[PDB]
């Protein structure tokens, strides 16, 4: 995830941390993990970096049930949706043109100019049910 | 909108105020308009009664983009999704089988035991362009 400004070891470290993992996580959790592995990087610094990255779109955002935003550097850059298990945190890249066509159709029927769909599916793995 | 608690003027007043308005609105906005109407009801009371109603399923919840929560009453008791114009705040309920079929297919393919899909979509309506 290249940054608009000059690259610095803090930005490189947070980028390495983002690409290191695949689950969704907030600024606090990634701050914890980077400090524990030996980065010593600021909370507001990582917050600003992920704000800039989300503005660039290199990472994907998701508001949890409480409300806090979690972030995930997704491999696929095209339009896509994520199936997320809260017990595991794993994200599966799922995309369907049917929902996009439905959104376009309902927007046209209602005469709406632009459509910005917010779709998320929350579930549990089969292993989660098993003990 | 019956409330699980005993019959009191607070619950009746907040339920009537919610019924009168047909726009997604935050707890603070509901408290302010209730105060202006002369109810003189507490903000914590508004929050508690609103949470009780949301747990009862008689009301529809939604999370704002910035983080706050808005709530609205829809006449239909059946499951439905919402199109909400951020510029005006007006919300309209629709239902399309395609999202349900896609969710079922994804759950079957990935083996997820149970899933909970949230589909709330946003777009500007015609009067926004009109001047
Ligand atoms: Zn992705
Ligand atoms: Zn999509
Ligand atoms: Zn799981
Ligand atoms: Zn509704
Ligand atoms: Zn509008
Ligand atoms: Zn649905």
């Amino acid at each position: 995830p290249p940054v608009k400004g000059r690259a610095t070891r803090q930005r490189a470290a947070v980028s390495a941390a983002l690409q290191e993992v695949e689950e969704f996580r907030s600024a606090q959790e990634l701050h914890d993990m980077l400090k524990h592995k030996g980065d010593a990087v600021g909370l507001t610094t990582v917050y600003r970096t992920l704000q800039s990255l989300a503005d660039a779109g290199e990472v994907d955002v998701l508001r949890t049930a409480e409300g806090e935003s979690v972030y995930r550097r997704c491999s696929t850059g095209d339009h896509h949706h994520h199936l997320v298990c809260r017990a595991c945190g794993k994200a599966v890249e799922v995309e369907g043109p049917a929902v996009e066509k439905w959104a376009e159709a309902i927007a046209a029927e209602h005469g709406y100019v632009n459509v910005a769909h917010t779709v998320e599916i929350f579930g549990t793995c089969a292993d989660c049910a098993g003990a």
